């Protein structure tokens, strides 16, 4: 449709684009980030409904930056694409400490993948009963 959105923060030289091409056209407004700050530009520009944070980001420490992005929203999907031992130190640390977890920034295919394993597909899907 249009209204698919997502943030890729990871230092990958061309995978955080070839994500774009990947869903930014028809599966989800997936943008390319540098620092989670550069994500939080986005968050606030494009407004992403999901985001792929990368703390081993070179530049700041995504983990602290996804602690605010469900700060910000709490309906963004704060995913983690770092130390999936983040659930222990970053949830502790503040709130939730991201959902779908990756301790390696992988191979697409297995991200496309795990978009389609973790997305809702349910009957209420966010909160709208009967999509009108």
């Amino acid at each position: 449709m249009m209204n698919e959105k997502i943030l890729i923060v990871d230092d990958q030289y061309g995978i955080r684009i070839l994500l774009n091409e990947v869903f930014n056209k028809e599966g989800y407004q997936t943008f390319q980030a540098a620092n989670g700050l550069q994500a939080l530009d986005i968050v606030t520009k494009e407004r992403p409904d999901l985001v792929l944070l990368d703390m081993k980001i070179p530049g700041m420490d995504g983990i602290e930056i996804l602690k605010r992005m469900k700060v910000i929203d709490e309906n963004i999907r704060v995913i983690i694409m770092t130390a999936y031992g983040e659930l222990d130190m970053a949830q502790e640390s503040k709130e939730l400490g991201a959902l779908t977890h990756f301790a390696k920034p992988f191979d697409i295919d297995e991200i496309r993948d795990a978009v389609k394993k973790y997305l809702p597909l349910k009957s209420n899907l966010e909160h709208h009963h009967h999509h009108h």
